[PDB]
């Protein structure tokens, strides 16, 4: 099945998932000089004060911190969005080396990692219905660079030992995702897709311009995770990123001058 290896990685995905060669695939390179300021874009509204985290899962591709999305508790609104989008999970993509790991790039620059906060449009009732709609999801993407530690990430880092291998999960309550946000909410936005199979074209991407800084020790602990299950040969969970895909007939809009 699909993964990030030589024989099942991104260049192979189109055989099982032909939408991989579609018209609104993600990620993309953000050419900062070609992105156009759109003064009609509103400020983002990130309302995470009542977020209820539940669990952290190694799914064999990344680790997901999952939230209770049975009520409007942590929501994203405003910006390019119409309506209300509920936080369901976040996860990261990262590299084997600090010079790679992000999915989106900025003027071809690759960051060490990228955080995806995944939200679904409440007008579709559930996540599974939302992913079938062109405006079903809103993903807030945040770049990670290596420098000073991010204090609000440490609780995530310290539980990873307990979910080393595929299929392991651990209770992960009371985690505040506000501790993962940079100061500025300036962003770029474009219509795109999930970045792993099934690669559905259901995402409004909102990518923040300001990266967060994490320490080398923090990202090193991401790289100790495993793609494999327990009792299988160890394959380090690294380079779980899809490279930039053709922009095709899309414009990237900027919220800022
Ligand atoms: C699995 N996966 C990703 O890797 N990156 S993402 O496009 O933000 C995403 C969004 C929704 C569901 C799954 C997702
Ligand atoms: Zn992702």
């Amino acid at each position: 099945h699909w993964g990030y290896g030589k024989h099942n990685g991104p260049e192979h995905w189109h055989k099982d998932f032909p939408i991989a060669k579609g018209e609104r695939q993600s990620p993309v390179d953000i050419d900062t000089h070609t992105a156009k300021y759109d003064p009609s874009l509103k400020p983002l509204s990130v309302s995470y004060d009542q977020a209820t985290s539940l669990r952290i899962l190694n799914n064999g591709h990344a680790f997901n911190v999952e939230f209770d999305d049975s009520q409007d508790k942590a929501v994203l609104k405003g910006g390019p969005l119409d309506g209300t989008y509920r936080l369901i999970q976040f996860h990261f993509h990262w590299g084997s080396l600090d010079g790679q790991g992000s999915e989106h790039t900025v003027d071809k620059k690759k960051y060490a990692a990228e955080l995806h906060l995944v939200h679904w449009n409440t007008k579709y009732g559930d996540f599974g219905k939302a992913v079938q709609q062109p405006d079903g999801l809103a993903v807030l993407g945040i770049f990670l660079k290596v420098g000073s530690a991010k204090p609000g990430l440490q609780k995530v880092v310290d539980v990873l030992d307990s979910i080393k291998t595929k299929g392991k999960s651990a209770d992960f309550t009371n985690f505040d995702p506000r501790g993962l946000l940079p100061e500025s909410l300036d962003y770029w936005t474009y219509p795109g897709s999930l970045t792993t199979p099934p690669l559905l074209e259901c995402v409004t991407w909102i990518v923040l311009k300001e990266p967060i800084s994490v320490s080398s020790e923090q990202v090193l602990k991401f790289r100790k995770l495993n793609f494999n299950g327990e009792g299988e040969p160890e394959e380090l969970m690294v380079d779980n990123w899809r490279p930039a895909q053709p922009l095709k007939n899309r414009q990237i809009k900027a919220s800022f001058k």
